[PDB]
């Protein structure tokens, strides 16, 4: 039951883009598609995901914006899976754009990290049938 060129996976419809946005229009891209940013809540479906967006730093649906880490969908962040890479978060300001890193993503080995919101990054959009 998922639309042409989402692929199917335990319940759920995933479509991954072969361009890049800013967290914040990649968020609003799977809202108009009444889907979500990729909300990741095991092992497996890490494995999944990573499987078909190779070694690319792409978004997921998990920001720290406005205070705590959120899943986009209200999955609570702290009983939840975490793949973060050693030493992520760690929020920083370095980059020397202004604010610390808030929105979550995959990096080339699956790991993830946060950076910042602004970056043209590929993106996940997640669907549950
Ligand atoms: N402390 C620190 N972290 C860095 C530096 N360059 C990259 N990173 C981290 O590596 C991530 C990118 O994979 C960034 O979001 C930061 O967490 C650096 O010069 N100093
Ligand atoms: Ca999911
Ligand atoms: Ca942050
Ligand atoms: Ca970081
Ligand atoms: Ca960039």
């Amino acid at each position: 039951c998922c639309p042409v060129n989402w692929v199917e996976h335990e319940r759920s419809c995933y479509w991954f883009s072969r361009s890049g946005k800013a967290w914040a229009d990649a968020d609003n891209y799977c809202r108009l598609e009444d889907a979500h940013l990729v909300v990741v809540t095991s092992w497996e479906e890490q494995k999944f995901v990573q499987h078909h967006i190779g070694p690319v730093n792409t978004w997921m649906g998990l920001h720290d914006q406005n205070g705590p880490w959120k899943w986009v969908d209200g999955t609570d962040y702290e009983t939840g899976f975490k793949n973060w890479r050693p030493e992520q978060p760690d929020d920083w300001y370095g980059h020397g754009l202004g604010g610390g890193e808030d929105c979550a993503h995959f990096t080339d080995d699956g790991r993830w990290n946060d950076d910042v919101c602004q970056r043209p990054y590929r993106w996940v959009c997640e669907t549950e049938l």
